[PDB]
């Protein structure tokens, strides 16, 4: 379907309401590396089995959290292009599943959001790097580090100051321990934005003060659960304040080169000075590598979802056409 538009009414309101109760997982229910989508599935803003259409995801992040429309469109269609089934229009918010339908031919993976190196990547705050065996489940040791950083830099709350320090710590931990650490292009951008999301979207909208308490943080990150009486943010937003996180410890895009402590800058990578390059490489390299020579029906679905992706791209970038117009 067409990408949903912005909310008609973006006021703060109770989103942990009678129509959207938290429920535990049933056998087969999928949760993944994103605490936002996980919480929306566990409150029935998304299908509770964790398999959704792009339009369901965009409507859920707007209605449940007041995620802004352009951000919702960009992230949802990026995820769907690399991890979703373009013919059935279904995406898993976690593991690969037969529930997204018959797979396209290799080298397309349709691996769900758990697929490493498409959307998901290294130096996550509460999830381990894929090299360590699990890129999707809540990790208590990593969450306790988030609590420690909140105690040291946030007066016991998670805020953008904490985000700036923790983002850098996770990068340094990956450089020191993950010989395959990758921090370029799409992951370089999204890794910084994601650290603002708890301060911008997990804070009760009646306060909207950017100070996330650790009880609320655990409820979202571990249990995919809104606090009792949770109000969504009082206006549409996503990554506002990402400039604070970058400014704390400015990094160049790069990777470990098959050994720990070998972080090598990639001059072919996009960085925050070249946001349009990040979009162009995502389409021309990442998407194209999954679908190098698609059949007629796949080509049509790709071009449709690429048009939708471009709706989410900041004004001033040129649309690219890997399969023609
Ligand atoms: C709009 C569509 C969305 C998509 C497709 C999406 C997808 C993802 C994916 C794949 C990751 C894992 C990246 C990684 O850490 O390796 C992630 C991380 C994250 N997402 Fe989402 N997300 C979306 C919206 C949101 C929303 C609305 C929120 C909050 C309300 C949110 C909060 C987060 C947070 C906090 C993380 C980082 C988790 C961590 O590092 O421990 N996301 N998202
Ligand atoms: C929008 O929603 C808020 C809170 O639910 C309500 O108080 C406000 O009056 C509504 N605006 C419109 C469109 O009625
Ligand atoms: C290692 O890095 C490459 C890309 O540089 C990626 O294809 C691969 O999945 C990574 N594997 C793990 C488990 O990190
Ligand atoms: C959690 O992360 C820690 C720290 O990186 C790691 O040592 C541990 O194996 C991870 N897994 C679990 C299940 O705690
Ligand atoms: C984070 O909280 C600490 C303690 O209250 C404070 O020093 C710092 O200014 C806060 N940062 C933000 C961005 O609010
Ligand atoms: C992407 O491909 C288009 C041609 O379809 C080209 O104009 C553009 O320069 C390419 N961008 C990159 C970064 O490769
Ligand atoms: C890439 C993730 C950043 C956080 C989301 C907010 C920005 C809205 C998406 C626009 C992307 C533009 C790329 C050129
Ligand atoms: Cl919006
Ligand atoms: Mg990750």
């Amino acid at each position: 379907g067409l990408p949903p538009g912005p909310l008609e009414n973006s006021s703060a309101k109770l989103v942990n309401d009678e129509a959207h109760p938290w429920k535990p997982l049933r056998p087969g229910d999928i949760r993944g590396p994103c605490p936002g989508l996980n919480t929306l599935a566990s409150h029935g803003y998304l299908p509770r089995n964790g398999v959704a259409t792009p339009a369901q995801i965009i409507n859920a992040v707007q209605e449940g959290f007041n995620f802004d429309n352009q951000a919702a469109i960009f992230l949802t269609y990026a995820a769907h292009l690399v991890d979703g089934n373009l013919i059935t229009d279904l995406l898993s918010i976690g593991r690969k599943t037969r529930l997204t339908g018959p797979d396209p031919p290799p080298p397309a993976s349709v691996g769900g959001l758990n697929e490493h190196g498409t959307f998901e990547g290294d130096a996550s705050m509460t999830r381990g790097d894929a090299f360590f065996g699990n890129n999707h489940d809540f990790n208590e040791t990593l969450f306790e580090q988030l609590v420690d950083y909140s105690n040291r830099f946030g007066g016991g709350k998670y805020n953008l100051t904490v985000a700036g320090e923790l983002r850098f710590k996770r990068i340094q931990d990956s450089i020191a321990t993950n010989p395959n650490f990758s921090f370029v292009d799409f992951r370089f951008f999204t890794a910084y934005g994601e650290t603002t999301f708890p301060a911008n979207l997990f804070v009760d909208g009646r306060r909207d003060d950017g100070q996330l308490d650790m009880d609320a943080a655990r409820s979202f990150f571990q249990f995919s659960r809104m606090p009792d009486d949770f109000f969504r943010a009082p206006s549409p937003r996503s990554g506002t304040g990402v400039e604070v996180v970058v400014q704390a410890h400015p990094m160049q895009p790069g990777r470990n080169v098959g050994k720990i402590n070998s972080y090598t800058v990639d001059p072919t990578s996009s960085d925050f000075s070249t946001p349009c390059l990040m979009y162009e490489k995502f389409v021309n390299i990442t998407v194209k590598s999954l679908y190098p020579n698609p059949t007629v029906q796949l080509r049509k679905a790709l071009n449709t979802n690429l048009d939708f992706l471009f709706q989410g791209v900041a004004a001033g970038c040129t649309q690219v056409f890997p399969y023609g117009r």
